[PDB]
């Protein structure tokens, strides 16, 4: 059955792609899936609307990569989310409203990326994990004090505006 990715192995609605040194997320993942394993690869990028056939999606694993940005709307067709984690990866900022339609979301993971508190692109996820801190980095992880700025490890709860400016930005 090629529904299943070559490089992964699928039980049924479970899709694990995890540990698998790939370097992209693969094609075809089924349409049925509920859990995606994508955790400790070599996945530097995503496509745009890699994860928009997975209407089914309720939790997205992530993290353990190198993932240097997300596409803008990648998340947007994903509105049965409840975990997604995105921990341990070279992300500097969220696009604004990356999360909005994470209606359902429960658990999300973000420590340990190097985010950019100098960089006004910084401040939709600063308003939206002080927002949400309540789901932020659960289960042992250190909560919402563990998004931290690149460099001085100052939480980005703690970041104000004034701090911020377009023109520190990529
Ligand atoms: O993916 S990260 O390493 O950033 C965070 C790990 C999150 N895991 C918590 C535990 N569940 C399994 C047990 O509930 C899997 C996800």
């Amino acid at each position: 059955g090629h529904a299943c990715p070559s490089q992964c192995s699928c039980d049924q609605t479970t899709v694990k792609c995890h540990s698998r040194r790939l370097t992209s997320v693969p094609a075809g993942i089924p349409t049925t899936t509920k859990i995606l394993r994508l955790y400790s690869n070599q996945i530097t990028k995503l496509e745009p609307g890699v994860f928009d056939h997975l209407v089914n999606l309720e939790k997205l694993y992530i993290s353990w990569n190198q993932l240097s940005a997300l596409p803008v709307g990648v998340f947007d067709k994903l509105t049965k989310l409840t975990h997604l984690s995105l921990g341990y990866n070279q992300l500097k900022s969220v696009p604004r409203g990356a999360f909005d339609n994470l209606k359902s979301l429960t658990h999300i993971w973000l420590l340990n990326n190097p985010w950019d508190c100098e960089c006004s692109d910084i401040l939709y996820l600063k308003n939206w994990i002080v927002q949400h801190a309540s789901i932020v980095n659960l289960q042992g992880h250190g909560g919402v004090d563990n998004v931290k700025c690149s460099g001085t490890n100052t939480p980005v709860r703690a970041v104000t505006e004034a701090s911020t400016s377009p023109s520190k930005c990529p």
